[PDB]
């Protein structure tokens, strides 16, 4: 699982 | 930006 | 920006 | 920004 | 910024 | 897992 | 799993 | 699974 907030 | 990859 | 995941 | 790797 | 995972 | 908040 | 950004 | 953005 990946999350990515940019 | 979200990247969610699950 | 919000995720939740099960 | 924000990585969450599981 | 916040994670809470289990 | 890796968390990284920047 | 990667993430490269900028 | 990939995503690239700019």
């Amino acid at each position: 699982a990946e999350v990515v907030f940019t």
